[PDB]
C-alpha cells in the first residue's frame, strides 16, 4: 500500500523512494528539482521535513 505522493500511482516501484521518518513515497522521476538515481542513505519526504527543528 505505497504510492507517490505527486502522482498518487504505485506501479514502477524500482524508481519510487521510501521515506525513512513514514511511510510515504516517491518516484524518483517525480521528484523536483531533478533526481537521477535512488540514493544510498536516508531520504526524507516534505510531510517529515515539516517535523524537523
Ligand atoms: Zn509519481
Ligand atoms: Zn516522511
Amino acid at each position: 500500500k505505497v504510492t507517490c505522493l505527486v502522482c498518487r500511482k504505485g506501479d514502477n516501484d524500482e524508481f519510487l523512494l521510501l521515506c525513512d521518518g513514514c511511510d510515504r513515497g516517491c518516484h524518483i522521476y517525480c521528484h523536483r528539482p531533478k533526481m537521477e538515481a535512488v540514493p544510498e542513505g536516508d531520504w526524507f519526504c516534505t510531510v517529515c521535513l515539516a517535523q524537523q527543528v
